[PDB]
């Protein structure tokens, strides 16, 4: 198609649509979206609508999320194989072998992980309430998966022992150098360093802030720095530039999520004209899965 944009949106308004991307998503995908944001900001907002059917860009476990909050809604993704390679190297098995070992600690699942892993887990957690939700458990000792990174971050945050699984549990896309910092340190001395609790120790301890897309978005809003490094997935430069058009953003490095990327304006207007993948889980899995979040929504209340 010639005109991929004007398609999608006529289609979206006349097959009763609500468009929501993740932050990940290519610009063009966030520019037709009617709601661009983290996983739990796209899932409450699809609570909220009046509507009944959902277009989700993202992966599948954010898409899942979206559905396990709203069961009788039809939600529909373009590419029925975005996933996340790190949430699916965590499974059943190796938590009920943990929950065997540490019985009195409770399963903390980082959002980032399958619906399968959820109806296994004590509560979820997003990467900006992880040290909140675990601070508020009343256990001294948690199981966390499946980001050894953001695991590690939150044992800092909390003093608590985190029990990480699986081993070497992490998101490649977040795996910065650190020497990255020193040469921008150098490059824009003025320049504010925002990098994801997913990254590693050392490029933590580098930067100005450390926080999730949605805090990442906030920090301007108190922080009158003309110039962010950004040390997350590319997909969060656009989102900040049309937000904060007075600033520079600058990528800490070029980081993209190839999942994320498996959506494109043509399998997109696809997804519109023949309204598939829907989202279907069993409806026993909605049940357990939903058990965790609603613990999250609990502890952060
Ligand atoms: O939606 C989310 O919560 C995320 C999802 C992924 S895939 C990476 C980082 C985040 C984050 O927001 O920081
Ligand atoms: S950025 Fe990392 S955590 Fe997010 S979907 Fe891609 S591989 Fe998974
Ligand atoms: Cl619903």
């Amino acid at each position: 198609h010639h005109h991929m944009v004007d398609e999608i949106l006529k289609l979206k308004k006349e097959k009763g649509y609500i468009i929501l991307a993740h932050n990940f998503q290519i610009p063009e995908l966030q520019d037709i979206a009617d709601f661009v944001g983290d996983s739990l900001q796209l899932a409450r907002k699809a609570m909220e609508l009046s509507e009944k059917k959902i277009l989700f860009l993202g992966v599948d476990f954010m898409a899942e999320l979206v559905k396990i909050l709203n069961p009788d809604k039809k939600v529909i993704v373009p590419d029925r194989s975005a996933t996340c390679p790190m949430a699916n190297r965590l499974t059943p098995e190796i938590i009920r072998e943990y929950r065997e070992k540490f019985p009195d600690a409770p399963v903390v699942l980082y959002v980032n992980s399958t619906s399968e892993c959820k109806t296994l887990a004590d509560v979820i957690c997003t990467s900006a309430n992880a040290v909140e939700v675990v601070k508020k458990l009343d256990s001294s000792v948690v199981i966390f998966g499946p980001d050894r990174n953001l695991g590690e971050y939150v044992a800092e945050k909390t003093g608590k022992k985190v029990i990480t699984i699986p081993e070497n549990g992490h998101c490649p896309v977040h795996q910065f150098n650190a020497e990255s910092i020193d040469a921008v340190r150098k490059k824009y001395p003025d320049a504010k360093v925002i990098v994801h609790p997913e990254c590693p120790k050392p490029v933590r301890d580098k930067a100005d802030y450390v926080g999730s897309t949605g805090q990442m978005e906030k920090i301007p809003e108190r922080d009158p720095s003309r110039i962010f490094v950004i040390g997350t997935e590319i997909g969060m430069i656009h989102k900040l530039k049309k937000k904060f058009p007075d600033r520079e953003f600058v990528p800490l490095e070029m980081a993209v999520c190839v999942n994320m990327k498996k959506n494109t304006l043509e399998n997109t207007l696809h997804a519109l004209q023949t309204e598939s993948f829907e989202v279907i889980l069993p409806k026993e899995v909605i049940e357990k899965a939903k058990k965790p979040i609603l613990r999250m929504f609990e502890l952060m209340g």
